[PDB]
């Protein structure tokens, strides 16, 4: 319970404006047919994203933190999947997780 509430103050820092130049591809789901991406979903068999995390923390889906982190790196894993290495987009998921991960390790175990 405890850490699924720092959980909760993670995800309110990942969608914060502090880090919003390069958090902001996440906020919502991929949408690959206006990014005219006709394999996205053939190549990404789960798509996540900041919002989607956000609904499933307010209904109270997560049962503890592991499934919160197994979200928030499997967003960071589409995105590294998806895109070449030196892609902008992947520099900037590497910017966010780097944010998310240190948190993380100061969750009270
Ligand atoms: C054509 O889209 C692609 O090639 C893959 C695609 N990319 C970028 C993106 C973001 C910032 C920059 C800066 C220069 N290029 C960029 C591309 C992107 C842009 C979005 O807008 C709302 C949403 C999702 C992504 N998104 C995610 C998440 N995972 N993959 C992608």
């Amino acid at each position: 319970p405890e850490q699924l509430k720092h959980c909760n103050g993670i995800l309110k820092e990942l969608l914060s404006k502090k880090h919003a130049a390069y958090a902001w591809p996440f906020y919502k789901p991929v949408d690959a047919s206006a990014l005219g991406l006709h394999d996205y979903h053939d190549i990404i068999k789960h798509p996540m994203d900041l919002s989607t995390v956000k609904r499933k923390m307010e209904n109270r889906d997560y049962r503890d933190a592991q499934e919160f982190a197994a979200d928030v790196r499997l967003m960071f894993s589409n995105c590294y999947k998806y895109n070449p290495p030196d892609h902008d987009v992947v520099a900037m998921a590497r910017k966010l997780q780097d944010v998310f991960e240190f948190r993380y390790a100061k969750m009270p175990d």
